[PDB]
């Protein structure tokens, strides 16, 4: 038994100007293998392994070049890995069909929840309520909640809360996110909406006054280019707003409206806000489902979508695409569009599930990797996973992506729809104080993200050593209090992100497993395996045995004492 398929990125992928070749094989039954190709013959060795298969690797510089791989067995066996017949030999294009983002690969990120994050201009703070989702929803009315930074949580925390945070503010902070290194910058929805996260979009084409103008928008845009800095913005096609005005036409129109075909209507006339008279994402009569399969409304989205990008952005986040209708004439439209206009750009769309589907060269970039950080990477410095599990659900992930998806990975543990790190690792509630404990384990989380491949997303505040539970009225996104700061976590994020940048083999796309011993998780990182994560999750220091050679710490020989809750990176 032995899968290997060129035309899948998973087998095939150019990643760091080289070209990646992997089979995947039954656990424990390949002593040794050899890519053997066209005057030409690299050995090769295995990177992942899960419950029940392994995958080997080897690399060689982007030249056309035929091949085919040389496997030798456990119990003494030699097979040649071809295809057909009339043609045994494999092909290589040389072609460039799924290029890596070099910017993406060597950045960091830092998601940016814009009410909640600083309010630099409080001028704009009222614009809010006129448009607001609870003054127009004729069914289940309500009034929205004005209040201060330090205010107290109130059930409208997750949306109809509004303290403030707007576009200027974040560009007074960008003096303190390049202290922290950020290079790229992933901003919440700011399109004109009716509510505090910004999900249900009135107009993709006109700014939101509570966040700002398109004047201070540009500065905030042009201020980050000098600092060379990228940013992403948030794209919501599937679903609207109910003040979106084609909406709001077929609100008093019927079909008597142009805009009948782009939405779900059941019952006609309806009152605003019914989910019952037409489809809206999980039955919210708030977010209308928007008709993606109608011709129409794809050219609109995937027109407003190329204003953003010719404005400034470098780069799109796509919410829910899994119920975007026709995904397949869709998102290869949107990627074909946007990738004209700028050929740099990241595309990241929102999947919080481990699927190589959108990110085969012809949809995304990456997915927001909610499957490797929050799925298994948090479980692990939990204390609870142990390190033969964590290795083994890792595999998973490094042997269904290609080398390039995971080296400009969206590497994300937390966001603004889920409970903070600090909070998930044992640290408290918000307005408790995080336990020392819980800090060990955040560093650990931290550091796990730094080190491997891709780009580390890190949401606002998490930096601050935060605390909040998304179960209590969304404490996650509490506004960030400037004048309290934990400067052991800030310093301690400050020291990674220029560690990653002092090593290259961090920033690489090449990742080797070593070994795990209960809660020990040890793994190379580089293209040569200069460089050696070994962390453990457990209260107990544990024993390992290092490979062979010595050692250089960087955040020695023989046997080593690997520390409880502690993460060693070593350097040869
Ligand atoms: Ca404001």
């Amino acid at each position: 038994y032995v899968e290997f398929d060129p035309r899948d990125p998973a087998y095939l992928s150019i990643a760091d100007k080289r070209t990646v070749v992997r089979f995947e094989a039954k656990r424990d039954t390949v002593e040794s293998a050899v890519l053997v190709t066209d005057h030409g013959n690299y050995t090769m060795k295995l990177q992942v392994w899960w419950d029940f298969g392994e995958t080997w690797r080897a690399e060689m510089p982007v030249e056309p070049a035929d091949y085919y791989i040389l496997v030798t067995s456990s119990d003494g066996g030699k097979f040649a890995v071809l295809n057909t017949s009339e043609s045994p030999f494999f092909h290589f294009d040389g072609v460039e069909g799924f290029p890596q983002l070099e910017w993406v690969s060597n950045g960091i990120t830092y998601q940016i929840f814009p009410d909640r994050f600083n309010n630099g201009n409080k001028s704009n703070d009222a614009l809010a309520l006129d448009h607001d989702e609870l003054i127009l929803n004729q069914v289940n009315p309500g009034q929205p909640i004005l209040s201060n930074w330090s205010d107290p949580i109130t059930p409208l925390h997750c949306c109809h809360q509004y303290f403030g945070g707007d576009i200027k503010g974040i560009t007074e902070k960008l003096d303190y996110l390049q202290s922290l290194g950020v290079t790229i910058i992933y901003i919440n929805p700011i399109f004109l909406s009716g509510s505090a996260h910004g999900y249900d979009t009135y107009d993709y084409y006109r700014l939101d006054p509570k966040f700002g103008t398109e004047d201070e928008l540009r500065e905030f845009l042009d201020e980050a280019h000098r600092r060379g800095m990228r940013v992403i913005f948030d794209f919501v096609p599937n679903h609207c707003g109910i003040g979106n005005p084609a909406f709001l036409d077929v609100w008093e129109k019927g079909n008597e409206s142009p805009y009948w075909d782009w939405f779900f209507v059941k019952k006609w006339p309806f009152k605003l806000g019914d989910g019952s008279a037409y489809v809206g994402w999980w039955g919210f009569g708030s977010l209308p489902k928007l008709n993606t399969a109608n011709q129409e409304v794809r050219e609109y989205l995937i027109g407003a979508a190329l204003h953003w990008i010719e404005f400034g952005f470098d780069g799109i986040r796509v919410d829910v695409p899994n119920e975007v209708l026709d995904p397949g004439t869709f998102f290869p439209e949107l990627r074909k569009a946007v990738k004209e206009k700028k050929p740099d750009a990241y595309l990241v769309g929102e999947i919080w599930t481990l699927s190589p589907e959108w990110v085969k060269g012809d949809r995304f970039d990456s997915l927001m990797n909610y499957a490797l950080g929050r799925d298994i990477l948090l479980n692990y410095a939990k204390g609870l996973l142990s390190g033969e599990s964590a290795m083994k659900m890792m595999g998973r992930y490094y042997a269904s992506y290609g080398e390039n998806v995971v080296a400009m990975g969206f590497n994300l543990v937390d966001s603004h729809d889920t409970s903070r790190v600090l909070t998930d690792l044992g640290g408290g509630k918000l307005g408790d104080t995080p336990s020392n404990e819980s800090i060990q384990r955040l560093k650990l989380l931290s550091t796990l993200l730094y080190a491997l491949p891709g780009t580390p997303v890190t949401f606002q505040g998490d930096e601050r050593g935060l605390l909040g539970d998304k179960g209590h009225y969304d404490e996650q996104r509490y506004p960030i209090q400037w004048d309290t700061v934990n400067e052991d976590v800030l310093n301690h994020y400050r020291a990674l992100a220029e560690l990653r940048k002092r090593v290259p083999a961090l920033r690489s796309s090449a990742m080797r497993f070593y070994t795990a011993k209960g809660g020990v998780m040890a793994f190379f990182r580089g293209h040569h395996d200069e460089v050696l994560v070994v962390a453990n999750s457990w209260k107990k220091p544990a024993l390992l045995e290092l490979p062979e050679g010595e050692w250089k710490v960087i955040w020695l020989r023989g046997t080593v004492e690997v520390p409880a809750i502690g993460i060693i990176i070593l350097e040869r």
